[PDB]
């Protein structure tokens, strides 16, 4: 079986990007945040807080004909920008693009934080890292991949995430009309239970390749990308006025600028990121004082490929029995 499914960003920045979901018997369509760097398929549903939910589509499993109670299962999960989510969980029939999975962890929100309430655009998550990560208590529970992965005709799926612009979440196949080039396949180590991979270095705009290791992880559900401090400052030199700003809390540019691109290494392959990516626009309305697209992950312990970097290439998560990450140009 293969599935396909189109994603749209939610707002004209590309802050996160939402895919349509069917749950349930009959369908309940929700508008999901795929997320490569959780595990948990989580959603606002009628057991979430009502003065906690504001303009998303709820999940009613009583509406369901195929949902059954996971009894005495709980969840709890906190994401990297201080969010967070909890409640029950459900079984349920979950279909992505065509592709059905029977009996998936639907994890239905008691309560979220205050970030998500204020989102109306995402009606949850569903997680695509490993499914070591799912917080499911006290029995883990599988990730829609995992669980579609043996009937799938090749197991993996591929993020084609457009710039200003609609893409592409594939599942079983890769659509060798979607990129050019080739597709460069490198290492992943599931040891923290992420896409983890290392990047073979750097070039900021025009200017010489730096032969360099950086280990991060490919996260679709993470907007910037997040590097070290030295690769980070590097790339905000070469734009007059750029500086690191406390009270902002990262880097900022002058509204005025032309940003140049940003090329991350692939083994012996370049990803090149085009300076209009990294913007993302007057940090307050009417502003000219503009929030940067690269950032430092000194502090978060980790770097992140985040969609930033994943929107300038096709990407595929190979989930075969030892996993890799691919990338190509497009």
């Amino acid at each position: 079986s293969t599935g396909s499914a189109t994603t749209t960003p939610i707002d004209s920045l590309d802050d996160a990007y939402i895919t349509p979901v069917q749950i349930g018997t009959p369908a309940q369509t929700l508008n999901l945040d795929f997320d490569t760097g959780s595990s948990d398929l989580w959603v606002f549903s009628s057991e979430t807080t009502a003065s906690e939910v504001d303009g998303q589509t709820i999940y009613t499993p009583s509406k369901s004909t195929t949902a059954k109670l996971l009894s005495g299962a709980t969840w709890s999960i906190s994401y990297g920008d201080g969010s967070s989510s909890s409640g029950d969980v459900y079984t349920d029939t979950v279909s992505v693009g065509g592709l059905t999975v029977t009996g998936q962890a639907v994890e239905s929100a008691k309560k979220v934080s205050s970030s998500f309430t204020e989102d109306s655009t995402i009606d949850g998550l569903l997680g695509l890292a490993f499914s070591t990560l799912n917080t499911v208590s006290p029995t883990q529970q599988k990730t829609f991949f995992d669980n579609a992965k043996a009937s799938l005709d090749s197991p993996v799926f591929t993020a084609d995430l457009g710039y200003h612009a609609p893409g592409t979440y594939n599942f079983g196949f890769i659509d060798t009309t979607a990129y050019t080039g080739s597709i460069t396949y490198t290492a992943v180590s599931t040891k923290q239970g992420f896409w983890e991979w290392t990047s073979t270095g750097y070039a900021v705009g025009s200017g010489t390749f730096k032969s360099t290791s950086i280990d991060g992880i490919a996260d679709t559900g993470t907007t910037l990308l997040y590097l070290p401090a030295t690769v980070v400052s590097a790339y905000w030199a070469q734009v007059s006025g750029a500086k690191s700003s406390s009270s902002v809390g990262g880097y900022v540019f002058p509204c005025s600028a032309t940003l140049p691109s940003f090329t991350f290494g692939v083994g012996s392959a370049r990803i090149v990121i085009p300076g209009d990516y990294i913007d993302f626009g007057p940090i307050s309305t009417g502003s000219s004082s503009c929030f940067g697209g690269i950032q430092s992950s000194a502090g978060i312990g980790i770097n992140i490929f985040g969609d930033v970097a994943l929107k300038a290439a096709f990407v595929v998560f190979n989930g075969a029995t030892t996993p890799t990450l691919g990338f190509a140009s497009k």
